């Protein structure tokens, strides 16, 4: 009972958007790491995939390869991602890359990668063992 076709990305994010960042926060696991990257319309995707470059390298110092390869193989995943959209949308390109198992011993490979319904504030970093949702938090805690 839809409204439209293509439309319906937009009533997406909606629902989409706030059971995304309520679900983000509650994702747990292992010793692992999540990826959060924004690509606004303030700034440039050859930005993003350069601040990402240089933790790339140094994330290959870590002693943990479980780190090192939910830090590396997520930015390797999402990079990939960026060179598609060459283009910086005003909602701002989100990407989320990480990897969380339950206690059933079973792991859950997160691939999201669109556009939401309101504007990103800027360039912002991921957390390790956490993901990171600023803009997602707040504006969702704003509106509504």
């Amino acid at each position: 009972m839809a409204d439209d076709p293509s439309a319906a990305d937009r009533n997406v994010e909606i629902w989409k958007i706030k059971k995304l960042i309520k679900s983000l926060e509650a994702a747990r696991g292992n010793g692992t790491s999540m990826i959060s990257l924004i690509i606004p319309p303030k700034d440039q995707i050859s930005r993003v995939a350069k601040m990402l470059a240089d933790e790339f390298g140094t994330a290959s110092n870590i002693k943990s390869r479980v780190n090192r390869l939910s830090v590396l193989g997520a930015i390797t995943s999402v990079q990939q991602r960026l060179k598609l959209y060459n283009k910086v949308p005003p909602n701002g390109l989100v990407v989320y890359c990480g990897t969380i198992v339950t206690e059933e011993g079973k792991e859950k490979k997160v691939n999201i990668d669109f556009e939401p319904f309101k504007p990103i504030n800027q360039f912002m970093y991921f957390c390790d063992n956490k993901f990171h949702t600023e803009a997602l938090t707040a504006l969702l805690s704003d509106l509504e």
